[PDB]
């Protein structure tokens, strides 16, 4: 097992769960591991009150986006979906407020690395939001790109 040569970039996800899904690095360590890996493939998980838990070591290499995994930070939002299990972006103010000073730090941190939303490289709707809007305007719309 080994850490990474670089960092690219740093790319944001969502973990695909309801509002009432009140859920951290605890539980979602669990499901990477029933589905057959080694730990949870994110670097930082930010709960739904604002508070980012640690996963994976910061400088190893995890799993998040495949083809990526070599040279990257994964951040993951709790939420994403619906009731209906459509993608939506129901975060809480308190974690996009966590999420900006947690990114302002890592991109200070990783010298030359590109902020990303996970639907820019593979054809998922993950983070559920565009990144790029809610980034520069601080208005969080519900987003399949961006
Ligand atoms: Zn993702």
């Amino acid at each position: 097992a080994k850490q990474r040569e670089s960092t690219d970039a740093i790319f944001v996800h969502c973990s695909a769960t309801k509002p009432s899904q009140n859920v951290g690095v605890r539980e979602i360590r669990q499901w990477h591991k029933e589905q057959g890996w080694l730990d949870v493939g994110y670097h930082f998980i930010i709960k739904r009150d604002g508070t980012v838990e640690a996963g994976r070591d910061e400088m190893a290499v995890g799993s998040h986006a495949k083809g990526y995994n070599h040279n990257s930070i994964g951040v993951c939002l709790v939420g994403g979906i619906d009731d209906k299990g459509k993608f939506d972006a129901n975060f809480t103010p308190a974690q996009m407020q966590s999420l900006r000073s947690l990114l302002v730090t890592l991109l200070a941190k990783y010298e030359g690395a590109v902020l990303r939303a996970h639907h820019e490289v593979a054809p998922k709707a993950c983070p559920s939001f565009d990144l790029k809007r809610w980034w520069e305007k601080n208005e969080l719309v519900t987003s399949d790109r961006g």
